[PDB]
C-alpha cells in the first residue's frame, strides 16, 4: 500500500499461517412405518351360489 | 513487513490462538408413498368359452 500520509509513504507486508483441526460427533435415529395393501385376480374374480 | 514512513520501517509479528465449539441439531421427517403393480403370464394368458 502507498499513500500520502504527510508526504510519500509506502509499505510491503507479507504473512503466512498454519492450522490444525479435529472434531467429533454422534447421531441417533428412531422412526416408525405403516403400510397397507390390496390385490386382485381378473378372471376367477368372484364366486356365486 | 518492511517499508517507508519518513525513513526505514520494519516490524515482525507472531500470532497464535485456540478455538473450541459445541453444537446440537434436531431433525423431524414426514412423508407418504404410493405404489401400483401389474403382472401377466405368457402362456395360459386367457380362458375362453
Amino acid at each position: 500500500n502507498v499513500g500520502y500520509q504527510n508526504g510519500f509513504t509506502a509499505n510491503v507486508t507479507t504473512n503466512y499461517s498454519h492450522t490444525t483441526d479435529n472434531s467429533t460427533a454422534v447421531q441417533d435415529s428412531n422412526g416408525e412405518s405403516w403400510n397397507t395393501g390390496l390385490s386382485i385376480n381378473k378372471g376367477e374374480s368372484a364366486y356365486i351360489n
